[PDB]
């Protein structure tokens, strides 16, 4: 058993770093995509729009090992979906769409007026700041 | 068709007021920590304190359900823990969030800094907010005055 927990050990870790070109595709979509910020049902679809043999579990899986081994993140900005953006490494904001998620990052910086009476009122130093909006968009309000 | 539909219905409305003793155990369990954001783990484990004949899957369900319905909201922080932020009752949009990158601490803001704001990206964007989230990061006040006796 001792080393029996060793086998096991080997394998697991084997299994973090060797990749199948099954998880491969999934890293694939991950990288053709970095300012997108992906869902599970995108990276699905997209991994379909090459290799359709590989099953969605095997692609929730693939990211899953990912965000534990810090490759990507997943992140709810609170449209009630986990999305998993890479972490090649103010932060910046976004529009997401709770319909038709549409994304749409602004450039810009808003805050300022409002990081100031933070730091007023609760005498906090701020460094960084992300923002994130939901309401169906643009195009969703015409169709 | 639409009769299986029916009773499907009627399956699960008995299901329901069947299981909403461990509903509320779970429900308990957030509303006493409102100023906590606990993860999944956290609830489970305080929720086995009062109502340990419960498992851990109604628990998460639960959560999840929860979330679903806005009563509470998942977060992460940095720390890849998802955690339930219980959502102050009646409000319209979510507070915000001070955390601290050091020390920790983690302050809601009950008032809603982005009015004007919203009101500008609805504008320059041609977008319908319907609620949002804010959260900053920062050294906290406490932090700036015990590294100011630690140098
Ligand atoms: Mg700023
Ligand atoms: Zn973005
Ligand atoms: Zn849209
Ligand atoms: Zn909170
Ligand atoms: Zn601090």
């Amino acid at each position: 058993m001792e080393e029996r927990i060793e086998r096991i050990k080997k394998q697991l870790h084997a299994a973090s770093y060797k990749l199948t070109p099954q998880r491969e595709a999934t890293v694939r979509v991950l990288l053709e995509n970095e300012e997108d910020h992906l869902s599970a049902e995108d990276v699905y679809l997209l991994v379909k729009e090459k290799s359709p043999e590989i099953g969605l579990a095997t692609v929730y899986r693939t990211l899953e090992l990912l965000s534990e081994l810090k490759v990507v993140d997943k992140i709810n900005f609170g449209d009630g979906v986990s999305r998993y953006d890479l972490r090649q490494e103010r932060f910046h904001h976004h529009l997401i769409c709770t319909q038709c998620g549409a994304v749409q990052e602004i450039q810009e910086d808003l805050l300022g007026e409002v990081e100031r009476k933070v730091e007023h009122d609760w005498s906090f130093k701020v460094k960084d700041h992300r923002l994130t909006f939901h309401g169906i968009c643009k195009n969703c309000q015409e169709n």
